[PDB]
């Protein structure tokens, strides 16, 4: 009942998003993005959840976290069951899964949430392609004379693709109606791919904002009592 949306940066074409436990790049412009779309909601008396693994969770500086104006789940199948408060923010989870279910329910959520973004890593993003209803991802790609950073964590493109069409033409219209973005919507070739999206550049990379939505679905059960 409330949209479950992952949402990453990725480096094209592998769509790597990480290295050493930490991000590859430093990108103020798209950091600003993330905040502003995870953060920002069309009810004011909402907030959105923004769920992480234990990993991702140790790897944001101390100062930021847990991340400001949103509910904040962290996943660790050593903490104690399935959607615990532990700190003013923080909510603990051993399941990503039933994690979600427990949110989801009116009785516990007021409906008070409006959208679950499924902020990482890895792990997370592996087990999520079956439970999001969209992907925000922003593609990235090293300009001309960058070099392509090191990375250890990557994307499952392929089930993306899978699961997912582009629905990049929706993206304004699905972003919360208060964010700006300076770009206007582009579709550009690169290394054999369609990338289409709302471009910035920022140091040595050129990225696009993208949506991904997940693909018509055939009948073939409804369940009946
Ligand atoms: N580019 C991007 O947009 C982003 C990139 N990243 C990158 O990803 C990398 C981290 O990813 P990764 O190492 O895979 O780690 P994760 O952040 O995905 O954390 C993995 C941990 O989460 C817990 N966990 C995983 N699945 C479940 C589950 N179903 N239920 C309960 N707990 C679960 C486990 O914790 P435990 O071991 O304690 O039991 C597991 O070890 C870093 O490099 C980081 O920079 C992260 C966020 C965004
Ligand atoms: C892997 O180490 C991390 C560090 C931070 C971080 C770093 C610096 C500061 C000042 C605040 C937070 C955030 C993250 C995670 C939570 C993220 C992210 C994410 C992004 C930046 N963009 C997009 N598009 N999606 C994301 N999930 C990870």
């Amino acid at each position: 009942k409330v949209p479950v949306v992952g949402i990453v940066a990725a480096l094209l074409p592998e769509m790597g998003i990480g290295f050493q436990g930490n991000l590859p790049w430093r990108l103020a412009k798209e950091m600003k993005y993330f905040r502003e779309v995870t953060t920002l909601t069309n009810d004011n008396s909402k907030q959105n959840v923004v769920i992480m693994g234990r990993k991702t969770w140790e790897s944001i500086p101390q100062k930021f976290r847990p991340l400001p104006k949103r509910i904040n789940v962290v996943v660790s199948r050593s903490f104690d069951g399935e959607l615990r408060k532990v700190e003013d923010g923080i909510y603990h989870s051993n399941s990503l899964r039933n994690c979600l279910t427990a949110l989801q329910s009116s009785l516990a959520n007021e409906n008070k949430i409006e959208r679950i973004y499924i902020i990482g890593g890895g792990e997370i993003y592996r087990q999520s392609m079956d439970l999001a209803d969209h992907w925000l991802i922003t593609k990235i790609m090293p300009l001309p004379e960058t070099t392509i950073p090191q990375m250890d964590t990557f994307l499952q493109k392929q089930e993306l693709e899978q699961r997912f069409y582009d629905n990049s033409d929706k993206l304004v219209d699905f972003l919360p109606s208060s964010i700006q973005l300076e770009g206007r919507l582009t579709s550009q070739e690169w290394n054999g791919e369609l990338v289409k999206g709302l471009p910035v550049q920022e140091k040595g990379y050129q990225f696009y904002f993208t949506l991904y939505t997940k693909k018509l679905e055939h009948h073939h059960h409804h369940h009946h009592h």
